[PDB]
């Protein structure tokens, strides 16, 4: 079988989600996750006398600082008689032997594999921060809730009473709304992305067209993180000082794709939020063994033999979006 | 006696349908097609406690899954009559050089002969996502039928019952009917492709008119289609979670032009559906000798004595277009 | 007497009906023009068993394919006492040699003798594309009537009904009006070149400059051929999908100026249409003592005796306009 | 233990105080900050005659000097059971190195060291330009009184018979009266900072956003100086001759977040105004031998032995914030 030097992707297409928010990383080298161990927000200067003394500073983790990763192991067979799919400039002579069919069927096992691991920690993100609270289930798996902590202020509902789509197209200035909606952010918010139905009836008033901006963006790198996902979002323009992005991002449940988000809801956030990505350990003995208990990821090989003589490849992780304060977006639910 | 090597074209321009739908091939190294090699779609990451074996992800085919392809091979005369094009100051002086003459009409010979394999495989196309169902027939052509799996609930025809013709044009609203016929999708919709007359009643609705964005920087990197794509797609705009695109393409018959789509049709389609584009294998006596039997096209150049004294250039193929999730789109019907 | 070979003008300034719709250049090695040898249409395909051989695919679709090329032959005379643009810093005593002179004014000869050329190709386009019939007749050469084959249809006036002077021009859409005429078009429309009065009355309409998105850089590439021509043409902008263009280029009679379009005339037309810009045969012994009878312009620089004792510089060619589809395009005389 | 030269941070994050009015810096050789040995200001010439000699110049500034600084001094311990965070890309096989880990672990306590010093020395900035009174406190320091010399005039609070809240919300324009504010400010007023409530507040005026020209690129060197600050700093646009910054930074107590600005506050000054940056000894007896006596920061690494065994990271400076003109700006508390 293929060794562990088999990890040659080095591709870097996480969707916004774990780009934009959730850059940094924290894996574990123990079973659950403690919140101790992470750095936490540094405290005030606390004015002293000269050396006559001095006080030590210690970052303390709060009240709750133990979560349950989210394990995963999804497995693939590896059987050398799937029909290879035309990837370009491939030459059929240097493929019909199996030592390159293998090898590259190997690999589209893993792209799979990584594609589907990515794409849950995306839903797992949208699930964290779209309100706050978040859910593990699943068959044969204890569920797990996990509660990042999220103020009530920070769930405004469009519907009660005052909603954007009872109002005229044409004289309605939704400015104030938005400045309403986003006072309670404890901090500055540039990023108000959008849902694919909900932007429709928010671009329908006139009064945005004339000030909505479409000049290529002038922001900063975010076009360039933009760029590169350029099927499921799009990038629209300056509301004035905020950025507005257009995401519509699909899943692929048992047999039907759903979006992300819930169809007519809104965020405002800010693009310099702190975004928690830790992990749990490998509880593989191969890892153990290797000293790779603390990773990301963990791609396996072997052959299995006597009852199910076949040969398998897994992608085991363990991931636990988590965010550091989750009061720094709102959630509006539109209607 | 030209080489095997007279494949340079590099001209992607598939027409509406192979690109954004069918952008998925698969060459088979066997003579029928087995739907049931296809590595299929992937699932979350169920979750399983890492105690537990998991579960092997496999690509559970249907119930029938032994197609036959439709082998297709024009081919055509090479005789040094033909004039040829202008290309700009392309020193005159040779073409009179029949050498060089007839390597040039040998490339526009093999352009002709792709443009007529690209329509079949939409010819194709449009009755898979239109109908669910194709049969295959020709002269000297055993007739087969292909059953994709169309279910009756995405056949509606407006005729049955209320039409949207004998309405009342200025007050009239369509977009609870459109949510209806949606509603019975299995995944998410985002295009309604119209035909160039059974788009120029629905934009009479006069709340159509004012729903619709005609703006231009529109929904997504969809409008390259427009730019490769301007003789025979047209994009109206947006109309909230699903654009608006014409599609006036023609294929010709024998001496006639014809629509590919009929006069008042449109489809309620997801951008990101998955399309089979599965090829048979090259069943030439040529072909097995240099191992080129699993292969989309292939080309060949040879010279025919005896009876019909000429020399020929054939190109063969065996498209096979297909849907993994024939229920993905609706085919509404209008009158 | 100077070099054939010296032919140095590379700069091709074709006004727009010859470098947008007619890029494609056949020239003919025969007297008169023959259109069965355009390759034109190709047909679809043939569902044939992998084991029977299928039929050998001709070029058929045209029945009438005799054509008279319009011979144009202008000529110059050089005499070295004409007055010259003095280039700025480059001629400090260079012009006292007679030779220089002589070779400049060669040259200058040159690029005015290509305008008498460019002015009727572009004067054939516009009978083209703007009725469909053209007709060549002129002082020693016998008249000869052309019909591209536009149908009755194409040709409609603004006059019958309700003509767009007595209209309002501050609530009426007139995109209602231009879909109208744009049904019977075989081919999707983005192309509305107006003529300046005609233009005039449509920009008054509130409903267009509330439409008319007058953004210059669009998504639209076709300015990027227009502002090399920026003397007589203009980009007003995008319209939704179609591209509105103003032209009011200008063609010289014997002393006076007369525009190319009539006043009130606005046509529908593809960026992408095909037009053919085939050329007849330089019938001069001189061009077919060296094997260029085929080509599209043909210097010749030679001095008489005698009579009119003096040297002449002729440049022939035979342009013959064509239409591939002429009923693609629309032409609306307004009202 | 870590050489004293590790210091390498090269991070300038001054939160919009002291980047754009604390410019200069003016580190101590003695325990003390002097105010009477800053260089001042300067006469005019003094004209005279050419055969005489001149008086020499002298500039003292300030009169009251005997100021105190506080000196804060946080610590930090270098526990090695904190979870490093994953940096991208970087090898595992690093990381079980305990040299590179504590190596990581000392550079991260740097960089919350230098974030823990400049909160207080940008409190020390908003206390100074919100009143120009300002108290150092703290356990164990017995608190240090500033009076910077401020005039009264310049404190004007809208709390007569019309506030801007309680007038009309169409018809009024605030120009007269931000311009009757800014008459007694002792310049040209340049920069009417915000804190977002209260510029929530001034933003529902109509006659602001008639005449707020909030064009992209404020100054051309304004928002180059900002963008450094995406999460805490804003800018609004043009108000004429002068710019708006929304200023939303947050103090963190021990545990709480906290505004810098009372949230109904608004202040005027200049971008070009002058504030010293002044600091005192460094009363550490390494410090004192290796001749740093006079500088902003002392970084310092050991090891404690026996009753508190471990090994701490300590930063000391000392901050007394002040300005040559505190009469420039006016602080207007809004109502």
């Amino acid at each position: 079988a293929q060794l562990l030097a088999a990890n040659e992707q080095k591709f870097k297409f996480d969707p916004l989600f774990l780009r934009l928010f959730f850059r940094e990383s924290y894996p574990f080298t123990t079973e659950k996750v403690y919140l101790s161990q992470i750095p936490g927000l540094v405290n005030m200067a606390l004015y002293v006398s000269p050396i006559v003394s001095g006080e030590v500073i210690r970052s303390r983790g709060g009240s709750t600082s133990e979560f349950t990763p989210g394990y995963v192991k999804p497995k693939h067979e590896v059987n050398p008689q799937m029909t290879l799919r035309r990837l370009p400039d491939e030459d059929p002579q240097n493929l019909a032997d199996p030592a390159y069919r293998r090898r590259r069927i190997i690999m589209q096992n893993m792209r799979d594999e990584e594609l589907a691991i990515a794409q849950v920690e995306e839903m797992q993100a949208v699930s964290a921060v779209l309100k706050g609270k978040y859910t593990m289930t699943g068959e044969a798996f204890d569920p797990v809730e996990v509660d990042m902590g999220r103020s009530e202020e920070n769930n405004i509902t469009q519907s009660g009473g005052t909603e954007w789509s009872k109002r005229d197209k044409s004289t309605y200035d939704p400015t104030d709304d938005i400045e309403a909606y986003a006072l309670n952010a404890s901090g500055v918010v540039n990023i108000i992305v959008f849902d694919p139905k909900g932007w429709a009836l928010f671009r329908s008033f006139k009064a945005v067209k004339e000030k909505l901006d479409t000049r290529r963006g002038s922001n900063s790198e975010l076009e360039t993180a933009v760029k590169d996902l350029g099927k499921a979002v799009s990038y629209k323009g300056m509301y004035g000082d905020v950025a507005i992005v257009v995401y519509s991002g699909q899943y692929v449940e048992n047999g039907v794709k759903k979006n992300f988000l819930p169809d007519n809801t809104m965020v405002l956030g800010n693009t310099q939020a702190r975004g928690l990505r830790t992990y749990g350990c490998i509880q593989d003995a191969d890892a153990q063994r290797e000293g790779i208990n603390a990773s990301a990821r963990y791609p396996k090989n072997w052959v299995t033999t006597g009852d199910p003589a076949r040969e398998f490849t897994m992608i085991q992780s363990a991931p636990l979006m988590l965010l550091a304060d989750p009061d720094e977006f709102v959630s509006v639910q539109l209607a």
